[PDB]
């Protein structure tokens, strides 16, 4: 029941993890690519949500390094799509397991969150 | 105590010469060009030291230290600064816990000092 929210937007964040902390669900936050990785095996999670319109970030990248570094605990991967398009449907190519688009509601988000792990 | 050294930059050719110099001294070295790469390595490569660029326009030098602080990480890494223009973020990320420090440019034999300063 453990769920990282990788989002630079901290408000945004912030309104992702009130949705999650009344869906009991044990949060953390990174703003950063950095913290994404320390905290992928330090907090030790099921599911990421990764958003896809970082600018300090790119969500490709990230799912390129997960599988090709042979990472151990490799939770579900829960894409935020927004702008773009290309990126979106070549980060599940890529490895993303679903993904929410611009704009999702609250209950669209744990139904998402749900379907990912039963 | 290892001989493995993450080299952390976003510079391509910047790492693969500061990979050849440790490499050349009989260190393991592994490279991360982003952060999210850097925070993967620090764990599966579990490295003695880091070296962390300043310069990395996607990357904050002071967010990975604090982020090493705040997390509380098993078994850090040592962390040797490599410093550009802001000498404000150089003397910033020495206050916040950087082990070390180089300035760039740098010769082979600086950056050789450095790392056998942090192990001994």
């Amino acid at each position: 029941k453990r769920i990282l929210v990788v989002d630079d937007d901290q408000a945004m964040a912030a309104a992702i993890e009130r949705v999650l902390k009344r869906d009991h669900w044990q949060v953390e936050i990174a703003h950063n690519g950095f913290d994404a990785g320390i905290k992928l095996s330090t907090f030790e999670p099921a599911i990421m949500t990764l958003d896809l319109s970082m600018p300090k970030l790119d969500g490709l990248d990230v799912i390129r390094s997960l599988r090709q570094n042979k990472v151990a605990n490799q939770p579900k991967i829960l894409v935020v799509s927004g702008l773009d398009k290309a990126k979106l449907q070549q980060a599940v190519t890529e490895g993303a397991d679903d993904y929410l688009e611009k704009p999702f509601d609250n209950d669209a988000l744990l139904d998402r969150i749900h379907d990912l792990v039963n």
